[PDB]
């Protein structure tokens, strides 16, 4: 296929805790972390804003639609999501 440095990515899974998940992302092609609850499963899993799903549940979804990669998500207790690329700073962000 297309030729590009494959970059690093890691396997996050998340365990419904409060009666469902707490992070949510948008976009059409790309979808990439809107916002991360302050203390939601997925805040103590290390989802940070900015992390484009590659495999979610053994489901390809880079270029699935929101809508699509929406109700996968919603497919059993937790979710394997693969993250690519994590975010690193001084600050505590």
């Amino acid at each position: 296929g297309s030729s590009g440095s494959s970059g690093v990515q890691r396997c996050v899974i998340i365990q419904k805790d409060q009666h469902g998940f707490g992070f949510t992302v948008s976009g059409d092609r790309i979808v990439l972390v809107q916002s991360v609850r302050p203390g939601g499963a997925a805040m103590k899993a290390g989802v940070k804003e900015g992390d484009r799903i590659i495999k979610v549940n053994g489901t390809m979804v880079t270029n699935s639609s929101h809508l699509e990669v929406v109700k996968l998500i919603k497919s059993g207790a937790y979710v394997a999501l693969t993250l690519l690329g994590s975010s690193s700073g001084p600050s505590s962000g």
